[PDB]
């Protein structure tokens, strides 16, 4: 166990009690160092460990397709940790106050948390630390190589971050240890009412076409550990050796789609690239797929843990900064509401095709997102309306969003952020652009647009 992996957020004074494992980022019982490392102070204290849960006040920003995809993973999760006689609590409520309650009553000894660059975590950690008085860890169970470790600061482009991740792989992609029982069972309420309740608030907001009939269809991602494992099997068995050729086809289903559950934490990135290490296929594939889930996805929790304003214009580059301020005057050639874009409502069947994936199965494809994003900016009145849009669509639709790799997948669209300048345009300046006609070129575009009507 590389102890690069924890970092102390608080020091204290060790109770007598059970080792709390918060779990909030990575939902998965196998393959979780940060479980693992519980269980193993857990070990050294003699001393039992427990899950907690806490599910927010924010689950009515997002809709139905993320709450029943997380809540029914987490049903499998509990039978799960029960077998391993790990006791997992569900609390409703502000984190910062229900796991301050929890670790008072429970008379927690000390507490763990798995680790999230994100705005809204800090804000929940900052509260936790405020309330507590025993030790708080935190641990990297997300990416392969611990985020601070990875890089000290900033990397401004895959080609600056790509030497210093692949330096250290040798040192931390390795097999994970098996979790281990509890030696006898320890010592706030079921999620089948839970998630009753929770649909039954967000029904009102529930995305519908005008039959009255829902947009989204759940068959397309079943939720859960079991599940991921089976999705990564079929994408290294069928569809690996194809991904470095058709990654960038819409109308192939050539991805691994492992995306909803690497955002929840139902799988493990450091296993997926395991098992793709030491399965034989074909080179440029296995280096386009790695490049994807190691790189450009702990780039961006790279992206959000170095820039306070990750969500914001002021954390693009300067020469792209530049370039849209030279062009903000510019007349755009077509302004969208959030309304028109949200209903796919454009002049552009393409871009419409991109939104109604969106809209109905809630993952939509890689190379349609780059182009579904960069519109954004050009039918807005400014750079900071297209960010406020593209990150409100992909949050509220998106089943991989609310993620680090959705911030800096967007920014990289609209402020070039790990990316270089290309020709000056109107209006996007230097930002790289997609052309409709580019798009017609790389693929069936009209076969995509027939798909989603
Ligand atoms: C405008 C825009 C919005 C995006 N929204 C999200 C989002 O809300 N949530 C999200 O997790 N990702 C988002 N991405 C990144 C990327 O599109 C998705 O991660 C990927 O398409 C998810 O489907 P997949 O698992 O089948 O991809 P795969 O090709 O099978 O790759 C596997 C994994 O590698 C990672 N990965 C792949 N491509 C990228 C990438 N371009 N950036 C970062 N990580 C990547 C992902 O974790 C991905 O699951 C977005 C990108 C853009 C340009």
């Amino acid at each position: 166990m590389n102890p690069k992996r924890i970092r102390a957020l608080k020091s204290g004074k060790q109770g007598d009690g059970p080792v709390v494992y918060w779990m909030s980022r990575d939902q998965r019982a196998e393959d979780n160092w940060a479980l693992l490392f519980s269980r193993a102070i857990a070990k050294e204290a003699n001393v039992p460990v427990v899950v907690v849960f806490c599910l927010t006040d924010e689950f009515l920003e997002a809709g139905i397709r993320q709450y029943e995809f997380m809540l029914k993973g987490l049903q499998e999760l509990e039978v799960s940790l029960s077998r391993k006689k790990i006791p997992s609590f569900f609390l409703r409520g502000d984190p910062g106050e229900k796991i301050s309650r929890f670790v008072k009553d429970y008379n927690a000894g000390t507490l763990v948390t798995d680790f999230s660059p994100l705005r809204i975590k800090n804000q929940w950690i900052e509260k936790v630390i405020s309330g507590i008085s025993i030790p708080f860890f935190e641990v990297d169970a997300h990416n392969v190589v611990p985020c601070w470790e990875a890089s000290q600061k900033h990397e401004y482009a895959a080609h600056t971050f790509r030497p210093k991740l692949y330096a250290l792989l040798p040192e931390f992609l390795e097999e994970f240890p098996e979790l281990e029982p509890n030696s006898v069972t320890p010592e706030v309420e079921t999620l089948s009412d839970v998630l009753e309740t929770g649909v039954k608030a967000l029904l009102p907001e529930r995305a519908l076409l005008k039959n009255k009939d829902p947009l989204f269809e759940p068959w397309h991602f079943e939720p859960g550990e079991k599940a991921a494992k089976k999705v990564m099997e079929s994408f290294i068995a069928d569809r690996l050796d194809s991904y470095g050729a058709l990654r960038n086809d819409p109308t192939k289903n050539m991805l691994s789609n492992l995306s909803p559950y690497l955002h929840f934490g139902q799988i493990s990135s450091q296993r997926v690239v395991l098992e793709v290490e030491k399965a034989e296929s074909n080179p440029g594939s296995k280096k386009a797929f790695l490049d994807e889930i190691l790189i450009w996805k702990e780039i961006s929790d790279n992206f959000c843990y170095y820039n306070p304003g990750y969500d914001g214009f002021e954390s693009f580059p300067s020469w792209a900064k530049e370039s849209l301020n030279a062009h903000r005057n510019d007349v755009r050639s077509h302004i969208y509401t959030l309304e028109e874009f949200e209903a796919g409502k454009t002049h552009d069947p393409l871009w419409n095709a991109s939104q109604m994936e969106l809209l109905s199965t809630g993952k939509m494809h890689g190379y349609t997102r780059m182009y579904w994003a960069k519109k954004i900016l050009e039918w807005s009145e400014s750079p900071e309306k297209a960010l406020e849009i593209a990150i409100c669509l992909n949050d509220r639709y998106e089943l991989d969003g609310r993620d680090p790799n959705g911030y800096a997948g967007i920014a990289w669209s609209i402020g070039g952020v790990h990316d270089r300048a290309w020709g000056e345009r109107e209006v996007t300046g230097k930002i790289r652009y997609m052309s409709y006609e580019g798009c017609k070129r790389k693929f069936d575009v009209k076969l995509y647009i027939e798909k989603y009507s």
